[PDB]
């Protein structure tokens, strides 16, 4: 751990004076051939044990941020809060038709769908296991008000439209930002709205590619070549979506989600690697896929902490049609 | 406000000013940056949204003053100092190139310049090249006529100046091509303004637009305390100053196709090279005015606030080796 923290710290030093330029001719200009660059992308490059979840996520299982009001928030806390926050900023009604893009294990379809039981509320995911999972939910609690299509969203096409998108933590998996907000503006109502929240850099987007030959974490963590987006990086694909309202809240959240995530797994490693031996059929390889998600959980919330959240950090972004 | 009574009468030295000025700037920029991002980003979205329930736009200097003043195409707009030892004319010249350049103009395309000015880059695109017609648009009378003499002595039959406000221009043509080159700075309502002018784009045009700005933050010209001469001495009469990124916002009916700031180093060089040409001749500024304004007092009292303003936003633009304020240009497509 300790060593980690420190072996991060460096690699966000060199990624911060990567990206860093001493005029705002030259910063900007970067960011603007940046996204660019995405256009000559796909829209997106082309499985977890659920009990291993329930220890390391919370109630809810959202695999994405949440909102800590202050350090006694509970990590179930925060996940409420966040997805309020995504309701209010989403401007939800009562009775509304919802889409939600890559519901994971449904942690939002059902909090919207449990507030508000006039919305008839659809989720995506590309996993048969998390639509059966989340579908047990509804069985559990009385819901005849969610659906899971089962697509992936880069594919999917429909004829339905929808009063509100959904869309959080999905642009971290996606290439050309231009045919993935060209897609979801043809799902979008007579004057309906695009919920987007995404991970990003205060100031610079980039690929997930080596700093030096001496930084391991681009190679143990990201294994494929992602884009972390730039906070401000949305305004530039607005050819089939306008932007409405934007937002941002500091990297504590995240770092503070990270610290959660680490601790449970910690508190609970005995039944963590009882699950992961399971089913990866050897001590050798859960005791590494233990590795990995405390070096993830570590290194992340460490990246995210960088400078008190005024570096990495969530960002928000909410759409109207044309 | 006894100040500027002797600000007029030369007690007050240009030091002072720029002293004066340089406090301004540092209340300003107290004022509008915030600790962290998220209110930062919040102070410009508020101030954006503000702006889209206002009024597009609220509702005259001799020539030989200008002439004297301003370079020989007499921009009224900033110019591209490669070089400290650039002259007006030059940094002038070269900033047009960079819009001809930035705006992808070719030859043939139709030409909408709004806010032409004394016309320095509507006879500067007219000149180039041949096969555009260009349309200047004006409102002053003295600058319709000035343009099209000047196009009788360069011989042009090239150039149109329609004499209108462009806050209530309406027209059913369209133009490949359309500036507005420090234009906005007029306008409070970019939506409804951006609005009408997206129906001037033709199937592929393209606008090109030029904003002074702030890097950062947005505002109104309102005193920040009661120490604040600046304000409503410079301003009549609640303009406001833009921010370098706020014309994202504003992308309903025009997309973004690229976006570049220049440093303000070049602004401020420009309005020092202002200062020094209308000081190289005060005397023939003093007759020019004493002559148009009727009385040695309003002069007095206008050729002060030209040396004022050249002096406070030579001193502003260059806060922070030109990276506080600011230019920002914009390329749109008809969306
Ligand atoms: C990686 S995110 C995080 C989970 C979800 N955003 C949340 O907050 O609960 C999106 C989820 O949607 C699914 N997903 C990812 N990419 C997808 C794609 N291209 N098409 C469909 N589902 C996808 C994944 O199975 C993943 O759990
Ligand atoms: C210095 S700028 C543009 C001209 C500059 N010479 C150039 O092309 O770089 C300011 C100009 O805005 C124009 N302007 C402001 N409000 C206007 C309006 N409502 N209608 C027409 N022109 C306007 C004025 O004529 C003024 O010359």
């Amino acid at each position: 751990d300790e060593e980690i923290r420190g072996m991060m710290k460096i690699q966000v030093q060199k990624r911060l004076k990567w990206g860093y330029k001493p005029t705002h001719e030259q910063q900007l200009a970067q960011l603007v051939t940046f996204a660019q660059s995405l256009k000559g992308m796909e829209m997106a490059e082309e499985e977890i044990p659920l009990p291993f979840l329930h220890i390391m996520c919370g109630k809810t299982l959202k695999f994405s941020p949440g909102y800590f009001k202050d350090e006694s928030t509970t990590l179930d806390e925060s996940e409420v809060y966040m997805m309020d926050l995504y309701c209010e900023r989403a401007q939800i009604k009562d009775g509304q038709s919802i889409l939600d893009l890559g519901c994971g294990h449904g942690s939002l379809t059902l909090h919207v769908a449990q507030k508000y039981r006039g919305c008839k509320v659809t989720g995506i995911t590309n996993s048969v296991s998390q639509k059966e999972f989340i579908m047990d939910q509804c069985k559990k609690l009385d819901l005849s008000n969610v659906e899971i299509i089962l697509e992936d969203v880069t594919k999917f096409e429909t004829e339905i439209t929808y009063d509100r998108i959904f869309a959080v933590a999905l642009i971290e998996a996606m290439k050309n930002y231009e045919l993935f907000l060209k897609k979801v503006s043809t799902w979008i109502a007579q004057d309906g709205l695009l919920f987007v929240e995404h991970h990003c850099h205060k100031v610079f987007a980039y690929q997930y590619e080596p700093l030096d030959e001496d930084d391991w974490y681009t190679e143990y963590i990201f294994p494929g070549t992602l884009v972390m987006s730039s906070s401000s990086i949305l305004l530039y694909f607005q050819e089939d979506v306008s932007v409405v309202n934007h937002w941002t809240l500091s990297g504590k959240h995240p770092s503070l989600g990270f610290k959660q995530w680490l601790k449970r797994l910690d508190d609970n490693i005995d039944e963590v690697k009882e699950i992961f031996e399971s089913f990866y059929g050897s001590k050798e390889k859960a005791m590494k896929f233990i590795t990995y998600w405390r070096v993830f959980c570590i290194a992340h919330s460490q990246m995210y902490s960088t400078n008190n959240g005024e570096e990495w950090m969530l960002s928000q972004v909410l759409f109207k049609k044309k």
